């Protein structure tokens, strides 16, 4: 996260850190708890991941230093990538992780509500991007979960900023015209959380941008409301 500040413990209890074990253990991506065995994240996080056996999901983490060999995690039973996904820049950048065991909800780990279809028309004014990603283009994974408040940008304005790309309504953009606050390397897969009527909603999934926090280059997020039926298809299968 560029231009953000330290989160307080329990502030974003749906935020997870997804680690890979191959070749060595490191933070791979962010994710959000959406159900007691479900993590919503970005499809591009699994580039080159040949098996769910190398993945570890840690919930209830503020600091990466809380993670040692003796720290409990959730194993991943299955990786579900949207089958229209080709690359982050073309959209469908969405994946579900089905966990091997159930998350016990509490004040340190709980789900974020998905947006309602009836709320496609609501204007969100209180949106935050979170993660342990870089604070600048060449940096390192941050110990403390960072947060940054960022305004949503219309599809028309985002398309103007990304000449040469096709910004679809399945994407949602966020950023200041002058830049300064954004997601960066290591934040992808994490949430873009917006508070509406005292309820937090998972509005976006951190996906891509041209550099980080650049003037007139908003962050591009998967527009979660456009995938609610796909999430229900995969999580509510009979
Ligand atoms: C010690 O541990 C570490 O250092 N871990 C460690 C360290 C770094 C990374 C990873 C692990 N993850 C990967 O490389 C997985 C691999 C498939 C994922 C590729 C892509 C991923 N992109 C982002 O996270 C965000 C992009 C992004 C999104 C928005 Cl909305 C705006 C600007 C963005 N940027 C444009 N340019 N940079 N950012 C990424 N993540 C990293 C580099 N790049």
């Amino acid at each position: 996260i560029v231009g953000g500040t330290a989160s307080v413990r329990g502030e974003w209890p749906w935020q997870v850190t997804l680690h890979t074990t191959s070749p060595t253990q490191r933070h791979l991506c962010g994710g959000s708890i959406i159900g007691n065995q479900w993590i919503l994240t970005a499809a591009h996080c699994f580039y080159g991941v040949e098996s769910p056996k190398i993945l570890r999901v840690y919930s209830g983490i503020l600091n990466q230093s809380e993670i040692k060999e003796d720290t409990s995690f959730f194993g991943v039973q299955e990786i579900i990538i949207h089958d229209q996904y080709k690359m982050a820049e073309s959209g469908y950048d969405i994946a579900l992780l089905k966990l091997e065991t159930t998350v016990g909800y509490g004040d340190s780990q709980r789900p974020i509500c998905l947006p309602s279809k009836g709320d496609r028309n609501v204007i969100y004014t209180d949106c935050w991007v979170t993660g342990w990603g870089y604070r600048k283009l060449r940096d390192k994974i941050q110990n403390t979960l960072q947060k940054a408040k960022i305004p949503l940008v219309t599809n028309e304005e985002c398309q103007k900023r990304y000449r040469g790309h096709k910004i679809t309504h399945k994407m949602i953009c966020a950023g200041y015209r002058e830049g300064g606050k954004d997601a960066c390397k290591g934040d992808s897969g994490g949430p873009l959380s917006c508070k509406h009527n005292e309820v937090w909603h998972l509005v976006g999934i951190t996906s891509w941008g041209e550099g980080c926090a650049q003037r007139e280059r908003p962050g591009v997020y998967t527009n979660v409301v456009e995938y609610v039926d796909w999430i229900l298809e995969k999580t509510q299968a009979v």
